[PDB]
């Protein structure tokens, strides 16, 4: 089998279309999500025309090796898409009508700057390589790009999905490329990190502080030790589910943030400790006392300034 | 091949069933379940009917390439199910007899609400495409529904497997599809939860309240934040167990509480230290007193309160 | 290809025999054990009958594509077996010798009840699904059926390898089933469970237990709650070797009596100290060296009744 | 199918190049990496040559089945390449360029001596096998190896990807051989270890070293002891994401160090109180006076030496 | 296709070959090990000679479908072997020269006792069934058994790999069947162990050493339960990079023997305080100072013995 012949030197247009059927384990370490879903393919082959009064068919139906199809590929795929051929229909002027079920693993890259407050945007790169007899060009029939009404991602609200309908057409080795970006628009369900990480967090914060209302060394030590060790806990337990980022996240910077605060209530604990023992109790109560007002104060307006940053 | 001429206009009915040999591996932060058993399809096919006297046979066998197969596809599962055809047989009347084997991991969305003493509703959607020709809708046969005896999911009692008998029916790309709900009703064994998480959770919270019958500062301290560790631990053993939803559970809900339970201790052991070194034991000893009842009180009340709004 | 026809109305006799070249991977929360096996299967088919005179040689060897060979499966299968066909040897009467190597990860319940000192019974049904024109049942060849020497499964000890001579021959979605069940008697290597996981968790307890012998109410929260941190890092450690059984296992028996351990010690503690203050340190006195004895004898005592009841 | 004849004695050069398309899975402990690309292969074969003029076509599509074509093996890879034709042209003169997709996961050991600070040189080793008939030698088309301006290795930076132009020509098995070298320099992304490891590490260390404004041994046992378990928790949290190398690495080499600084605290403690009690407390004075200046500026040396060494 | 026939009534010899390519994956758990290797098989196959100076050509090259082929397995293999023939070569005397490139995850179990300062030997078992017609042995050719200098196995050092000569043949369910142990010797990189665990583990031993240089109950008591539990991190962190023996392990010896050091310094610790109590702190004076003395000198000879016992 060979491509079909232009009419003049035009080049083939492929009608693609991509209905989302499921959507599932998108791995936020390694940057992927797998998809089930039907990718259809359309395009006008002169070959296959037929006379539909004379036949008495309006439509011909063929096998994949019967007639030539377009070797579409993705971009973005670990390994090359599962994909089981559902039909395949030809109209009296020749036009297939290309449908075929897929499931694939999707590397999209994925922004952590506000997690886990962020939104993505998953991808999904439609390619075809042109042919050295006629070049080829992808096109979007947006009546056969959607997606499952069911389609549910795991702490993951699915916004929309939608196809750039202007293709990137470019040279790549010699012969040319064209390009389509499937996006798939996403924002993260952040509530259950609320109970989870972000209160059990800030109480263990709050405990330490406690220590300005003791002149119990001892009592303090235990206070500020055993907190951040939960807090180191906390800052584990987050970065297991998260990439190392070349930049600074915003869950990231309010953790790394607390142990500043943890630093300052370790050097107040000594200094008030330092001071009764030198006989000035007295000193030692003024800084307390400041501190009680300063680490709330300094902590609201730190979280402020942060979260206008990030957000 | 081509599907069954229609003798009118109606559509083609391919009677469906399945019989559940093994179910197993349900991943609950996947919402996923493996599943091995078997597929039966029953359509009529006039083209292949026959006359039992002439034939010497009262039915024929045939290979799935040799006679037309309706495309049945299972909806929610990963990657298309590994399917392994047992036998196809023709009545004399061209009534198809067709049976496979499958396995597949099916995506089944689960409700965490009332974990660890949640029921689930497993689904498995069959679906079937129609043909330019001619149109196909699903059906029941309820005598090839069921289940191994033995079947059994590791941590679940199995309670039903039925199928919704009307099929839904539906345009998809201008084609039709008819779909049919196969469900398993199950329900958790929560047993292990109560003397592996539960028990010894309510346990560290009640050595917490201990230091309600002491005046001693620092093994107060001790006590409060040594139990809150052992919480902490806890809190993330669930979580690592469970999938991150946009909704408060049940055990979340409990954990989330007793987190509250913890810091009013904290703040009681805080005030009662506090009034002791301002001289004040009197004071400290209602506080103290007042707490030994309030707090077991409270926490009764609230479980109440909690189990109510939930179950 | 189509079943051999009988000489009468006798069903076709498949012999089978599996004889074990790897045990491995035996996952306990997911009840499955991974396997690399022979399956032999013989039958008779006349119509693969020749004379070695005519034909040359003796016996024949084909492939089996070439000839009508059984539908042989396995019950208990995540999915289909990993099978590669070795022989196909036809003797002149035309007795068919089938022989194939597979590997397959088998799903087998198993009883925690005395963990870790327990012993299971994996299983391997066999099963055939009769046609239209003939019933097949299976039979064992004793002489085919074995293990490798070397078998070898890693923290278990293999005791024997047989198969349950009579197959369960049964209806099934209005077909005839022949059913075998290969039994593989193994029993735990306990030995690394007693350095690893029960002494280091007594000695913990013990170590609790020296509070007995203090009046310092601040070193005994200390011992006790350490002690009991130390006892939940065990607990869990051990709760994720196994699975969520319904039902009570003796290590989690145990497991979860010592907690009862630690919350009276936790009493015995608290009301010490609480008489201490009181200024009743005799009263306080008798409880403390009550309790020396008590503890052990308690536990002891305890531990017998739980071994009796589990074993 | 036969391999091109020689024209004299010359050995069959075949053309290499691969474009990355897709870089993906640096796994650290595995020092493997998957890898999705281009391999474009071009030979001269003239069996396969053509006249424009009586052919009526400037170039000729071909089935890989349907000509010769040079069996190209990759060495570094676990399993054999998951590879896709993409297109078979042939020129004229019998130029055949081949372009197939292929995806692999390379073996490529890294030197952690330098992490988190390090840089890699990831290879893709070139195989072919010299027939009986003739010698078959590779060579590099510049033109055609490159990467994707998109390629992205999370957690690192991608420098460079070349091929060392010149083949490594040996004997194997009494065949010869001919070997090329891909090579994709990267550099590790270390900013998100300062935040999440290398400061909360100084930290806490520093936290230790506030016994030395402290006479209160209870209170420094407290520090030292807890500062240390975090330390611990540390350092596993870093072996976790490491291979066992057999060397020293910059990281472990610092956090090694660290222990030491920890044990000579202890001893400080020790002594400090020891003195205490042996109613000497100004010489304990003296040498807490010390440390307090000796232990961050031996700490500094040790640093600077550390990274002398290692930089 | 049949085997070739014997000139006399002598067994079929297939010469072996294997050359290591790429070793990676040691399980230590699994007691596995992945394989990339050159499997080279040679065998004289009278009815595939040849004239040389009639036929012109000295080597032909066949299809592995058009040959006969002896079908060599491995024993050992989690799942048959992924291989891709190379090359097929036949002399003109008919001897047969067969390459082909696997890979495959063998099962090698492994001692630990000495570990992590032992040495293991991998296998791989290479094993043919005779056929009906005749018996086939296996034999080495030293000359195409090796590996390449590249080959490396992290964490371990690659000493040889060599072939038992003399093959194992033997009866086997009513056949013939010639089995080949192929030798892989290694030796563990005991390096990283030093400054990750061993060194560790003996400082926070040390550490709570110094308790009998303290008189402080509550300060003691921190010491040897915070070392404890460190202790227990680290058999933690041991074990689960071990696979359950029915043995004593060298590692899990010394892990052990640590358990009752602490175990005799709580003793000591709780004597002593309580003889400080009963007003006798001559007499716990006398067994503090011992305790010094007696708990290194008995840790270094315990540890002679156990090192003289183990190696
Ligand atoms: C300790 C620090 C507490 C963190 C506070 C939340 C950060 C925040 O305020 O996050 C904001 C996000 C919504 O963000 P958005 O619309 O996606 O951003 C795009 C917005 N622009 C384009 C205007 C920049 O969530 C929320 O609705 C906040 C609810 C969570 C409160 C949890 C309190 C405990
Ligand atoms: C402190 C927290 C203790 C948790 C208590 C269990 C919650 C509960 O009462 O759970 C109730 C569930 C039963 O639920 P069901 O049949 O699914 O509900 C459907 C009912 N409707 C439709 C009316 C809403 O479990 C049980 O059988 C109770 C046994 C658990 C005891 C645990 C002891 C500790
Ligand atoms: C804390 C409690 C310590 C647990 C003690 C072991 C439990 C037990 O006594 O286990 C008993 C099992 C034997 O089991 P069996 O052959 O399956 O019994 C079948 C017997 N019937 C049919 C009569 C019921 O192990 C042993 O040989 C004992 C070795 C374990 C020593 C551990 C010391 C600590
Ligand atoms: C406490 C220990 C603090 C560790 C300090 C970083 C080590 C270093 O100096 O690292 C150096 C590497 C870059 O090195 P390069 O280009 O690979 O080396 C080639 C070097 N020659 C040519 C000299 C051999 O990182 C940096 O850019 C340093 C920024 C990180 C500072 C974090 C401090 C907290
Ligand atoms: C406290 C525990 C300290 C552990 C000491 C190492 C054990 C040992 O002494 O190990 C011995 C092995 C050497 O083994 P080999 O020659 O392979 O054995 C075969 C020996 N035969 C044939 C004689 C039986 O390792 C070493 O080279 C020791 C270096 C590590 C020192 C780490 C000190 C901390
Ligand atoms: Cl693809
Ligand atoms: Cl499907
Ligand atoms: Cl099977
Ligand atoms: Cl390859
Ligand atoms: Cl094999
Ligand atoms: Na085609
Ligand atoms: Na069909
Ligand atoms: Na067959
Ligand atoms: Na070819
Ligand atoms: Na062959
Ligand atoms: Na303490
Ligand atoms: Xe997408
Ligand atoms: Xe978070
Ligand atoms: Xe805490
Ligand atoms: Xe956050
Ligand atoms: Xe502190
Ligand atoms: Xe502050
Ligand atoms: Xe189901
Ligand atoms: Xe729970
Ligand atoms: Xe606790
Ligand atoms: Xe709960
Ligand atoms: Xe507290
Ligand atoms: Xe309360
Ligand atoms: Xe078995
Ligand atoms: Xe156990
Ligand atoms: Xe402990
Ligand atoms: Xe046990
Ligand atoms: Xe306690
Ligand atoms: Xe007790
Ligand atoms: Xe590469
Ligand atoms: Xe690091
Ligand atoms: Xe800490
Ligand atoms: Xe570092
Ligand atoms: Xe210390
Ligand atoms: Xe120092
Ligand atoms: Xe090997
Ligand atoms: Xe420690
Ligand atoms: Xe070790
Ligand atoms: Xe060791
Ligand atoms: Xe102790
Ligand atoms: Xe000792």
């Amino acid at each position: 089998v060979s491509p079909p012949p232009p009419i003049a030197d035009e080049p083939l247009t492929v009608n693609t279309g991509i209905y989302l059927i499921e959507c599932y384990s998108l791995d936020d370490k390694a940057e992927t999500f797998k998809v089930n879903a039907f990718l259809s393919l359309s395009w006008k082959d002169r070959r296959l025309a037929f006379d539909p009064v004379r036949s008495g068919v309006r439509v011909k139906t063929y096998e994949p090796e019967a007639i030539w199809i377009p070797e579409i590929r993705f971009v973005n795929v670990e390994n090359a898409r599962d994909a089981d051929v559902v039909d395949i229909s030809v109209s009296p002027d020749g036009t297939v009508q290309y449908l075929e079920r897929f499931s694939a693993r999707v590397l999209s890259p994925l922004d952590f700057r506000r997690y886990p407050f962020d939104s993505q945007t998953l991808h999904i790169y439609l390619i075809v390589r042109s042919v050295d007899t006629r070049n080829i060009v992808l096109a979007v029939d947006l009546e056969k790009v959607g997606k499952n009404d069911d389609v549910f991602l795991t702490g993951w609200d699915i916004e929309s999905f939608t196809a750039v309908v202007k293709p990137a057409n470019f040279a790549l080795e010699d012969r040319l490329e064209s390009k389509l970006d499937y996006q798939l628009r996403i924002s993260r369900q952040y509530f259950s990190y609320i109970p989870n990480i972000i209160l059990p967090m800030l109480f263990i914060l709050f405990i330490s502080w406690t220590a300005f209302w003791s002149t119990s060394y001892e009592a303090n030590v235990t206070l500020v030790v055993s907190t951040l060790i939960a807090h180191i806990a906390f800052n584990i337990l987050v970065e297991t589910n998260l990439p190392k980022t070349p930049y600074m996240t915003y869950t990231g910077a309010i953790i790394f943030m607390i142990y500043l605060f943890y630093f300052v209530a370790v050097i107040e604990v000594t200094v008030q400790h330092y001071l009764k023992v030198e006989s000035q109790p007295a000193r030692a109560a003024s800084i307390t006392r400041a501190s009680r007002i300063a680490f709330p104060v300094v902590f609201l307006l730190a979280n402020i300034i942060l979260a206008f940053l990030f957000f």
